[PDB]
């Protein structure tokens, strides 16, 4: 079983499809990271002809780009600006699968070329003492998968509760995808990032390892030959 992104906004569709299997269970969907406890580059502006031409702006020598800060509305390239990829929510063709043994995940639903956009990771973000409170109630819930993201110091995203599709990466010893940390509007967020050419219909993964925590061990099964037999602690 299989499903697009779209699935997920009608909550109706979605909560008799998953009564049948045929979806994941609810989550709360959204769209930009919630807190539990609440500049211009200097790219030369392309002309309409360069535009016409396929000539792509702020792109790799964006000093914005660089430092993996977002531009924002006032960048000179104004509407043509590529470095407004978590904002516009330009998200690659991605589908929801049910896997053998690891639960829900996610694959390419066309080929998607070497550092692409997948996905931003959001959810509800946590200080350490909330973080530490929900580890001990999902323990407590007898939950099994975890979805705790580290951000920075003195943050980590929860998508337990509420997040988006990007909740269902699952990991892997030799994962083709990577998150990247960038500033949108002075606050950093999380995103997800293939790092190879990653053939339409494979499933994407990134290493958990030093990002990801859960509470408890669990065996791998990515199937790599350089499996390291677990994730999490
Ligand atoms: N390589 C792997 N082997 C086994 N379980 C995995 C895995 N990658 C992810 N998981 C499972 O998924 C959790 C991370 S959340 C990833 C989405 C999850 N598969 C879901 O169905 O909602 C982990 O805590 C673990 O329970
Ligand atoms: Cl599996
Ligand atoms: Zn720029
Ligand atoms: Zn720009
Ligand atoms: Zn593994």
């Amino acid at each position: 079983p299989s499903c697009v992104m779209d699935d997920f906004r009608d909550p109706q569709r979605w909560k008799e499809c998953a009564k049948q299997g045929k979806m994941p269970c609810y989550f709360d969907l959204i769209e930009e990271n919630v807190y539990l406890t609440e500049m211009q580059c200097e790219c030369t502006p392309l002309s309409k002809d360069e535009r016409a031409q396929g000539e792509i702006a702020c792109g790799e020598d964006c000093l914005n780009r660089l430092l993996m800060i977002e531009c924002s509305s006032r960048c000179p390239n104004g509407d043509y600006c590529s470095n407004r990829r978590f904002q516009r929510k330009q998200h690659a063709d991605v589908e929801v699968i049910l896997t053998e043994k690891k639960g829900w995940g996610l694959r390419a639903a066309k080929d998607l070329p070497s550092n692409t956009f997948v996905l931003e990771y959001c959810g509800e973000v946590l200080d350490h003492k909330e973080f530490k409170a929900r580890v001990k109630e999902y323990a407590r819930n007898k939950n099994i998968h975890y979805y705790f993201m580290a951000l920075k110091n003195d943050e980590i995203i929860d998508a337990t509760q509420k997040g988006n599709c990007s909740r269902f990466m699952n990991h892997s010893c030799e994962p083709n995808c990577e998150t990247q940390k960038w500033t949108v509007n002075g606050q950093l967020r999380v995103g997800f990032f293939t790092t190879k050419l990653v053939p339409s219909g494979s499933e994407l993964t990134f290493d958990y390892q030093f990002q990801r925590y859960g509470k408890e061990a669990q065996k791998c099964f990515c199937g790599s030959a350089n499996c390291r037999g677990y994730l999490g602690g």
